[PDB]
């Protein structure tokens, strides 16, 4: 894989790929991701951080926006407590091996120019579109607040992207990013990462849903979570165990089993794994055993540093 293919690997879309190729030619390029700070950092976060690390390996300067004001607007609590969750997230991201600059949103998002741009964009953005943009992001609320529609307009504020060539986020961000594509004065390449399925297979992985493996989970804990996880024989779609295998594991993968079940299996790619599992040659228990043990090893250094 050249740089472009490394970056493209395991993303859901790049907007646009011709734009990304132009960016890669530059000496200096920057990529941004924002996160509302989360009390637990989970594999969904890790997947994206891994992508920022790809970008870093591709010579991008990395910026992590600790989106405290956004989290505030999205009902995650008071700013001071959010910022301390932010500082913890920074430690986790550093433990994952990311080399980045960290910025707290509230550092600049209360500046007069930033605020003026919020209001200018507020004039340009329909309520309907703002609300549509937040469907996968907004905290559940029986009586949606004005804060909900301020959030996306802040996210499209041009002062977040000045000197940034690439923005990365989950596919949940795509409607907001489409807003930005249309409104931003200077185009920024969007790279969208896939959204992991929840361990119970019931919806998307999320902090509020308690359906994820946190990167600092004890090995006992990871094993129990994976043991209970949705993982029907033969089915790859919406199978979180297969997702973990696709997104986190290295190949060739050596799947240890009893000789009773075929004995050790060596698989040279995720697509190879996909065919075996789909053909019912690899049973969920062994796939889970392998995924849990490889995942524990993957996360070990991170859990260890957070010690
Ligand atoms: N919308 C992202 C947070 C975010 C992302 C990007 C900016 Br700019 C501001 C905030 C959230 O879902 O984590």
């Amino acid at each position: 894989m050249d740089e472009f293919e490394m970056i493209k690997r395991n993303t859901s879309e790049i907007i646009s790929e011709e734009e990304l190729r132009e960016v890669l030619k530059k000496d200096e390029k920057s990529a941004l991701i924002g996160f509302e700070p989360s009390g637990k950092i989970h594999l969904g976060h890790y997947l994206q951080i891994k992508k920022m690390i790809d970008l870093q390996n591709a010579g991008f300067d990395i910026i992590i926006l600790l989106a405290d004001l956004h989290a505030y607007l999205n009902q995650k609590g008071e700013l001071d407590e959010i910022r301390k969750i932010g500082d913890y997230n920074k430690k986790v991201f550093e433990a994952m091996g990311l080399k980045a600059k960290y910025v707290y949103g509230s550092s600049f998002q209360l500046d007069k120019d930033y605020t003026l741009n919020v209001y200018r964009l507020a004039l340009k953005t329909t309520l309907k579109r703002a609300r549509r943009s937040m469907e996968l992001i907004a905290r559940e609320d029986e009586n949606p607040k004005v804060a909900e529609v301020i959030y996306p307009i802040m996210q499209v504020n041009p002062l977040h992207y000045e000197g940034v060539d690439v923005a990365v986020g989950g596919m949940e961000q795509r409607k907001i990013h489409m807003l930005a594509r249309e409104l931003l004065p200077k185009k920024v390449v969007c790279i969208h990462n896939p959204v992991l399925t929840g361990l119970d297979g019931e919806g998307k992985m999320s902090s509020s849903k308690g359906n994820f493996i946190a990167v600092d989970d004890s090995p006992e804990e990871i094993r129990a979570k994976i043991k209970k996880a949705y993982c029907p024989a033969g089915v790859v779609e919406g199978n979180p165990i297969m997702e973990i295998a696709k997104y986190f594991l290295e190949y060739p993968l050596t799947i240890k089993r009893p000789e009773k079940f075929g004995g050790d299996l060596t698989v040279n790619s995720y697509e190879e794994l996909e065919s075996l599992f789909k053909n019912k040659e690899l049973h969920p228990m062994d796939l889970k055993n392998a995924v849990a043990e490889e995942l524990i090893k993957i996360l070990e250094p991170i859990r260890k540093r957070l010690l």
